[PDB]
This record gives structure tokens, sequence and C-alpha cells, in this order.
């Protein structure tokens, strides 16, 4: 029955891997990053008419009936993701006549105006010279000056964020202003007569705080500001010490962005790092065969060709097949072994983790080393020797990476701190990088491979943590994948491979809320909406990825052999492609809850078959 | 007469001339170059077989019956450069069996050995592992700690010192070591009966730094070093702050070469600027018809358009000559206009200055920008607009570098410490960039060709600074041209321009001192060897391009119309080639008086029509 839908999922995944021998599938987000593209270019002044065409194209056919833009598939109108669209595309040449920027303006307005808008999005109008930086959250490039162990130095904020918070502090430092010609002008944008609803910092906003920023723009008017130069030059340096490989900057586009725009205000657009920065961006875009273009938030090369591989072992195909040998050579040449910003909390640890895109070796993060590892423990390369090796500096790195509550985070070490959770600027998605359920269930399950159980304190440490995590419901949060089914899924996945007992109490009682859930078509979904409304958790129209995890959830659980289990097993074996692929119009990846969703082309293909591997393997 | 070999001359650079529009000529110097670079692929692992074998066909080719190799042709055996070679040659294959690694053996310990090689020898070898790093005059990193106004800071040295000396410190803070193979080992060096004749400072050493030295040596060895990793990454950053957009440092190989080793030593192989760094290479070195290979010392792109221009020009072509204009307008695209470590001295300074090679902002020099000046001021571009602008600007920039004594320096002003040429790590050329007659002299011409005369002040205390040097016989030394020759020519022609009375006594015994040197064949000459005995000046094997500088001082001097001058200009003719160029195997240039020297491709066929050009002017 399912047989012949595994063969065809597999020759399908085999189709998919390029000739180096990895996978690489495009991450969709929102129209966000093309629409700053372009205003980037206006900045650096390299404008392809060409391109612009590209992302004209796109914008409108991202843009929905109401004429608006949202986060994910199916979701309710972004205002700040919309303003930006707008402004955007009557950069490029729309006419705030032409009924797309009718109803794109009608909707704007409804809201209040670019005074509703998120810091980010008032910030690149400020730099375009449509908004008062004034009005805007200060950060002084004197956050350079904090110590290691200091409230708010650089290094208390997440990966992602951080390198941001130093590029923009440059930018900030000089505020610079890049006219838009007459006709691009929007002032439009303030035609409401609507009150503005702004959004605060996101664990809320103290008077203090509020206070600084209100000095901070004070200190900013004086005509000297002693220590300021040297404290430029120390982001300046910063950036210029952790430039990637491909000329970007973390391997994500906000700082990569903000990093040119710091460099262009220095004069150094004749510095390599810049050059290399610029080029660096095509490896990013996309070609639509549509005849439009996108920008990919990150790529996730490693993190596919990873999960890619366990899902081809768990189907059938030999631990030695030439084929994912190719894989598994491909990985070991990816290991970084330098430190990385994680060392400032552990000098003595030695590396040995991955990272997500292709070359990152400043920014490694548990989640894919994990994965990575795992995936070698289960192949049979010619040379045992740095497979055995590899594997071994991974496995220490992740060990030596377990936080305080016995917990996983994803790029630091007990990067909890909460004051930058209350800072004016800090009003959009995620700052901080905590561990999380998903990730330690990844880890737990890494292990497993090896076979160390719940005997070894580590194990049992981070088994807890998951406990008393557990919500009510009995069911898992999920960080970043959309959701409870992606959280509860990855950790009974985890905990059944620790060795813990299936038929313990709070197992099952998660179990029966994955059946709870099962959809009519017998598939299982969840929209991204669970993060805003918890009566959505668990709800949602069924995916071929969601529908996996809920599945291996209940196969790890001993319930393979039930009706909810089966009847699931039909929708994948239905809802399957005559190519072996998937369809998948949802997103069911997260990047910050409530503010960022990304969308994995891979999930679709991989996760199903991961599934059905193991479906054949309780038969 | 003359005319058909101004015809021929002009024709032939005219051929020369590249597609973008501008003139090139490899750029000489000695096998050092190599033999270092095969150390270098040894250190960062990368050696290429091909590539070995075009480098060791090019040692072979320069070594001479002696079985050694000298900085300039014709010159006596360099032990340095010849132990270099040995080493390198010895590393590629050679056995030290063969007659040319024999002969070459004998001529070392006939010295002494390595004892008696300058530092940089015995600390390349140091870095392989055949010398003890104790033994190595030792430069800290905490030297970045030095102010700006400080006894020994990095801005005290010359801009070609500097940035070696803040790559070294890192490379010297760690003294790592890459061992060589044992077929490649030469403790030969050592065996040796001859007491070692050690050099010493450039100017002399003081028993303070010969202490201080030995006790840098002490604190190295101790086990803990407060605040030097600090150091050490004030040195990485200035490091990546200044490299070239080629990816070099300077535009010259020393410092580039060093960077390199030094990021290897802190594990960024994987660092954008490394990367780039070394790809850059390539663009320096240079195939050689008999199947060798070369590395250039740098690059004199710049340099040589722009004195092509100025001798075309005065050859006759017109002033917007379709094939000049390409000049021109290259020219303009090459101006600097961000601040250098000139401005540590000049801050309020506006940039405008140009480089040596293609892309090196940060390391603009007087000479180099006087002539593209100059230049430009003879040409008629379309954009009359840029090309008024960019003198301008130049112009100005000029004016701001000039020093205290009125003259000019190369690359900064008032650079005249003397502290660092009696450091034990300074015993190899110049430290130190003080002003020079050759580079003021063509600084006046500049100006000159504006209008600017005597009456202006700035004029008159560079003709005082050009006074008071000037040479008991009524000669001007050569800074970086051989020499008395080059100098002399270049002052009398500037002080020429600037209208000072060419009947003046000092002008006049300048003049005698030149025909009294005219060599039987007509022509003149000048030896590198002037810089050690001041026997040779002014004598020496009669060359296209010191004949033609003779020739310029006389037709400047008004004594165009003389025997003498005839004489001169009959040479010229007769030398000249089929082709219209002009042979010389005889190096004109100057690198560091006495220690490096340089073989100017171009100045064979360029000054020589500069030379005819200006006599057809005088009739
Ligand atoms: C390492 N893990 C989890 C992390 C995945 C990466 O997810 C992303 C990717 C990109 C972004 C942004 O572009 C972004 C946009 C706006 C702002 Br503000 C900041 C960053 C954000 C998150 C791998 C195994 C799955
Ligand atoms: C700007 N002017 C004058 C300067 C010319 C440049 O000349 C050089 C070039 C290279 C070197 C070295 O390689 C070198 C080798 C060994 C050490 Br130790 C340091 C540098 C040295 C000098 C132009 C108009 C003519
Ligand atoms: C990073 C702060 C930018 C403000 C300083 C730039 C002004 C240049 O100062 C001149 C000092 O001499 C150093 C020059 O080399 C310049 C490269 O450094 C990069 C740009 O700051
Ligand atoms: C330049 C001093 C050499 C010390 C480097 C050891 C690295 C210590 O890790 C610190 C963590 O910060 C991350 C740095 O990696 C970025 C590049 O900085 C250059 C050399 O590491």
């Amino acid at each position: 029955a399912y047989a012949r839908t595994l063969d065809r999922a597999v020759e399908y995944l085999l189709s998919c891997q390029k000739d180096e021998g990895y996978w690489w599938g495009p991450l969709l987000s929102n129209v966000t990053m093309e629409a700053e593209y372009v205003l980037l270019c206006h900045i650096l002044d390299r404008v392809d008419r060409d391109r612009m065409e590209k992302i004209r194209r796109y914008l409108l056919h991202e843009q929905r009936e109401d004429g608006t833009w949202a986060l994910y598939p199916g979701g309710p109108p972004d205002l700040d993701t919309t303003i930006e669209a707008y402004v955007a595309l009557k950069y490029i040449g729309m006419s705030r006549d032409e009924e797309p920027m009718q109803k794109a303006l009608r909707f704007i307005q409804s809201q209040g105006g670019i005074e509703s808008s998120r810091v980010f999005t008032r910030m690149w109008l400020a730099l375009v010279g449509e908004y008062p930086w004034e009005k805007v959250p200060m950060v002084p490039p004197e956050i350079m000056f904090l110590g290691k162990r200091m409230p708010l130095n650089i290094y208390e904020f997440g990966s992602w964020a951080r390198a941001t918070v130093v590029a923009l502090s440059i930018v900030m430092s000089r505020q610079p202003v890049f006219p838009l010609p007459e006709r691009a002008r929007v002032p439009e944008l303030y035609e409401t007569d609507v009150p503005p609803r702004r959004r605060g910092a996101k664990g809320g906003g103290g008077w203090i705080f509020d206070a600084l920023d209100r000095a901070l723009h004070g200190y900013q008017k004086l005509s000297v500001h002693p220590f300021r130069r040297a404290a430029e030059i120390r982001a300046l340096d910063w950036l210029l010490e952790r430039q990637a490989g491909d000329g970007s900057w973390g391997g994500i586009q906000p700082p990569w962005f903000y990093a040119l725009i710091a460099l262009k205000i220095l004069d150094m657009t004749q510095h390599p790092a810049f050059i290399k920065g610029w080029e660096g961006l095509e490896l990013y875009g996309v070609e639509l065969d549509y005849g439009g273009w996108m920008f990919q938030a990150s790529i996730s090369p490693v993190w596919d060709t990873g999960l890619a591989v366990l899902a081809l072992r768990a189907a059938g195909l030999p631990a030695d097949h030439d084929r994912l040998v190719k894989a598994g050579e491909w990985l070991l040449d990816r290991q970084i072994t330098v430190p990385g910003d994680w060392a400032v909390k552990r000098p003595n640890l030695k590396p040995g983790g991955f990272a997500f895109q292709f070359d990152n070796v400043y920014y490694p993060d548990v989640d894919d080393t994990a994965v990575v590892v795992w995936a070698l423990n289960t192949l049979r390369l010619p040379d045992e020797r740095r497979r055995r090796d590899a594997m071994t500096k991974g496995f220490r790195w992740i060990v030596g990476m377990q936080s305080s509550n016995g917990g996983w985070g994803a790029y630091d070490v007990d990067n909890t701190s909460d004051l930058p959770n209350h800072i004016p600027f800090c009003d959009f998605g995620e700052v901080t990088d905590p561990p999380s359920e998903d990730v330690t269930a990844h880890v737990l399950e890494c292990f497993g491979s090896f076979g160390y159980d719940d005997a070894w304190k580590v194990i049992r440490r981070a088994v807890e943590y998951l406990k008393r995590e557990q919500k009510p419901d009995g069911s898992w949060f999920g960080r970043w994948g959309v959701n409870y089914l992606y959280g509860t899924g990855a950790v009974v996945s985890a905990l059944k491979a620790v060795g813990i007992d299936t038929r313990e109490p709070y197992i099952q009682k998660a179990l029966d809320w994955v059946e709870q859930h099962q959809n009519p078509d017998g598939g299982w979904g969840e929209d991204c909406r669970s993060y805003e409304d918890p009566a959505y958790a668990g709800k949602g129209a069924s995916t071929p990825s969601q529908t996996a995890w809920a599945l291996m959830a209940l196969i790890a659980g001993g319930r393979a052999e039930s009706e909810a289990a089966r009847r699931g097993v039909q929708y994948l074996v239905e809802t399957q492609r005559p190519d072996g692929g998937w369809d998948e119009p949802y997103y069911t990846g997260t990047g910050f809850p409530g503010d960022f969703y990304l969308g994995y082309t891979m999930y679709r293909h991989v996760f199903p078959t991961l599934a059905l591997g193991r479906y054949k393997q309780a038969i």
C-alpha cells in the first residue's frame, strides 16, 4: 500500500539532490525582503531597471484581492509588510492611482498610517527621508563599550539581533538621509484620521528606557560627542572581523543589509569587505518562472541535506548508499573548527558545530549540529576516521552548549537576559536566544542514536526541562516550527529514543492530544495563528509536514498500529503527487512567534518520507 | 635626423598602450620576491608543482656564473638574496650536490653563513624552523598602544615599513614554526669557519634598544602577557581596515605576505580578507617567455600612464589626441577621494591624490599625484568639468602635503623621526619617509605648468630646500632613481619651469657637471654602485633613460644647442631599435639606496622620447 508511496517519494528526493551531493530548497518569508532590497539599491545607488521589473511582478503577485500582504499565506493583512511593499512599488513606477496602490493605501490608512508601523519600517523610511529620525528609537555606538558582564552588552542579545545592533549603531550615529525623487515621495502614509496604534517593546516598556531614549536623542544633538569616534570604529571592526565567507553577516538578511549601508556611510565602497558583501547577494536571490525575483531571508543547504539523509535512511536506502555517501562527504567538509561568538561563554570548548547555510563559521547552531551529527552516525563513509572524529567533535560541542536549565538554545548558552526585551528599539520578533523544547528534543534524539540513555546525567537534566515545560493539555510549544504538533512530535520522538518509557502518563496525555486534533480528511494541520490565538492550537488545514510530525509522535508512542495512525498514513498516500512529491501552500516553519514566519520548501517532501519510513519500521 | 627617431618612438609607445587606455610595464627587482613566495606557499600549505617549475627556471636563469644573485644586473653578489634563493631551490627539488647549489653554497659560507644575513632572511628561515626566533629582533604587538605623538608609534615609520611592522607584531607574538621536510633542511648554511659579519641598524644601534630587545625576548618567555591579546586584535583590525582593493596591503610585496601569514596564524583562512588577499596575488605575477615566472615587487600602471602621456605630448601629438584622451579619462577614475594614513597629520586636508598601482586608496603619493595632475593639465578632455575639478583637488592636496623644510616626501608629512633608524629590527633599506629632492622637483614642475612662479611663497620655500641640499660638485642626489643624473636632471628641469633664471651660478655648476660625465659613446650612464661608492657618481654604462635625463638637464639649462647636447641626441638616435623602442639591461630605478633596486620597463621608451620631444622644442 504505502510501499509505492515511499518508493516514489524516495526516487523524487534523490532527483532533487545536487551534483555536489546536497539538498537545498528555497526559504520563503514575506515581501519585506524584496521591498527593503529595492530601498537598499537606492541607498547604494545601484538600481537595475531589469531587476526592478522582476521585483515588481513578484510584489503584485504576492498581493491579495484586498490589496494587502501578509506574513504567511492565508494570514491576516500586515501593516508593516504592506507599507514597505507600497513604498517599494511606488519607487519602481506604480502610481498611487492604480488599483493595487489604491486598495493598499486604504488598508494602510485604516490602521493609523505609518505611525502604527514597527520600528524598522519607520527606520527605513527615515533613511530615505520620509520620516524624522527623532521619532526613531536611538541605539548609540557607545554600546560597544559595555563589558562582557554588563547590562545590555551586545552579548546579551541573540546572535541574529546582535550584529544588527552593531551595524545600526553606526547608522543611527550619523543618521544619514538618502532622499527619494518627488515621484516616489509617500506623504499619503500620513493622511489618516485614525488614531495611531503604536506597538511597544516585546516584553513591555519601562519609563526608565523611555527616559534613557529621550536622553540619547538629546545627547545626539550636541556639538561634541567624546569617544564616539572610537565607539564607531569599535563597531566597524567588530563587523569586519565576523563577515561571512559568502560576504554576508550571519547568513541573514537584516545585518547583511545594514552592514552594507554602514560601510557606505563610512565611504568604504571600495573596500574588499563591501565589494564582497555586495556581489555576495546574488547567491540568495531566486528567479521565479513567472518572471518574478525574490530574495531569500536565509539559505538552508546544510539543514535540508541533514534531514534529507535521515529521511532516506529511515526510508530504506543502505547506510553506505553511494548517493548518501556524497552527502556524508559533503557534510564533513562543512564542520566548523574555529571559535565563534559562543566562545565568549565557553572559552575552553572545542569547535565542532555546523551552520545553517554554506559558509558561516562564526555562527554554528545546536539544531543543525545535532541533526548533522545524527545523520552521519547513520552512514557508512569510506573514511571511517574523519566520520568517527567529526561526530566526536560535534558531539562534545553540543554537550558544552547545554544551558543551566538543562535545556539547549540555538546559538548561545544561557542567553536568557531579560533587559533587551524592554528597550524601545526591540518591538519585533525575538531579541534573545533562550533554550527551546524543539532544539532540546533534537539534541536528545541525537545522543539516543549513539545509545546514551536516561542513565547519563546530561540526558536527565534535559528530560526534566521538557517535563517542566509541557503545556497543560500535554502538548509542547514549537519555537522554530509551526507549532504544537511540531514540538510535541519532536519531544515524544526524542524521549522515545533516549529510552524513556512511552507508557508514562505525561507521554500518553500527549499522544491523546495528537489524535484529538486529527482533521476529518485524516491528516493534521496547524495554522500560524496558533501563536496569536490559543484556539487555533492544533487547528488548521492539513499539510504534508505537520501530518508527518503528528504521525511520528504516534509511531514513537507505540500507537503506530492505531486507527488515527493508519488514517494519517492514508492521507499522505493519497495526497502524494504523480512525481512522488507533495504540495504545501502553507508555512510550517517559524522565525519569530507572531512576527516572522518561514516556508521550508523541502519539508513537504522530507518529513512525509521520514514518517512513512518510520511507519514501515513499526510493521 | 631625430625626426624619424621620434615618429618611430611615438608609434611604438602607442602600440604598448592597453585597450582601457593606460600603460603598464613590469617592475623588476631581485629573486627574494619569488624565493619568499615559495616559502609563503609552504606556510599557507598551497604548493603548486607546476608553478614551482616556472619559479625554478627563473631562479637558475637569474643566477650568474659564480653561482650567485645580485640586487641589480651586473652588481656584486648579495648574501641575503643568494641565501634565500638557495633555500628556495633546495625546497623545490635541487640537491645540494648539483653545481648551481655548490657554487652558491660556497659564496654563502665564504661570508660567514646565515649569521651574516639581514633580519628578514633569518626571520623567514625562522618561520620554517631553520633558525631560532630567540636570535631575531623582537617587535611586540603592544607597539599598537603607542599614541599618535609618542616615541616609536607606528606613524613614525614609513608607510611601507608601517604595515609590515603591524603584521609582524602578530607573527612575532606567536613565533610560529612551519617545519620543512628533511630533504629541504639547510643546516649547511651554518657550516663555516669565517667569522659572522652581522649588519647593524641603519643609523647605528644604541645600547638602549639593544637592552630593550633583550628585555622583550625575556618578557616573551613569561607565562602571562597582560593586555597582549588586545594588542594583537588592535593589529588585526588595523590590517583589516586598510586592505587594498586588489587584496594586497599597500600594493607592495612585504606587508602583503606577512599579513597573510598573520591571518593564517589566527585561523582566519576562511575569512574574506584572506581569500581575497590570496587570489589577488596572481595579478602581480608574470609569465616569462622562457618558461619562467616572477612576482612583481609592485605595479606601476598609473606611474607609467602618467609619464607616457607627458612624453607623447612633449613629442607632438595633439592635446586632444583621441588616444591620449583614453588615458586622461582613465586617470580621472583613479583619483582618490577618501582619507588615508596621511590624514593623521592633516585631518583638515581634502583628498585628491593618486596611487602608484591600480587600487590603493589609503596610500596615495605626492610623486604620482604631481605627475598625474601635470599630465592632465596638458590634455583636452571632453568633460572639462571633471578635468578642471580633478586637477584642483589634486593640486591642493599636494600643497597641503608640503613638509616643514619646504620639501616634499612621498607618502607622509614631516615623517622625519630618527628613532626607528636605531632599532635592531630595522637593518635593511629606509624606515622613514623624509622629504626628497627628486619628489620636490617633480612637484615644482607640476605647478610650473600652471604658471605659479617663484613669486608664490610655497615655490620659494621649496627652491631654498633644493639649494641647501645641492651637493658640492653641484649635483643632486637621486632618491627614487639612479641617481645623480636622475636628481640633477629633475631639479634643473623643474627650476627652469618655476621661472628661475637658468643663468644662475649653482645652476650652471650643475650643467657643467652633467657634460663632464658624458661617456665616450656620447651617452650618459650611472651604475647603482653610486650609492655605495661616490667614485661611481655619474659613472656607468650608457643607458637610454639616464642619457635622456642628463639630456633634459641640458635642454632646460639652455645648452640644448651644445656639443654634448647634440652628441647625446646622436646616441639615442643610433641606439634606437627597428621597432622604435630601446634596450636597457641595467636598472635605473631605486627602491632603497644600497639595499633595494628596481627596473622600470617603460623608462627606456618613455624618457628617451620625452627628451627628444623637448629637444625638438628648443629648435
Ligand atoms: C538554526 N535553526 C533555526 C533558525 C533558522 C533561521 O531562521 C531565520 C532565518 C532568517 C531570519 C531573518 O531574515 C530576519 C528577519 C527580520 C529580523 Br528583525 C531578523 C532576522 C530570521 C530567522 C535551523 C534548524 C532550523
Ligand atoms: C611612489 N613613487 C616611489 C615608490 C615606488 C615604489 O618602490 C618600491 C616598490 C616595492 C618595494 C618592496 O617590494 C619592498 C621590498 C623589501 C622591503 Br624590506 C620593503 C618593501 C619597495 C619600493 C613612485 C613614483 C615612483
Ligand atoms: C570608523 C569611523 C569612521 C570615521 C573615521 C574615518 C575617517 C578617517 O580617519 C583618518 C585616519 O587615518 C586612517 C585611515 O585609513 C582609513 C581606513 O579606516 C576605515 C574608515 O574609517
Ligand atoms: C586576534 C586575536 C586572536 C584571538 C582569537 C581567538 C578567538 C577567541 O574567540 C573570541 C570569540 O569571538 C569570535 C571571533 O572570531 C572572529 C574573528 O576575530 C578574529 C580572530 O578570531
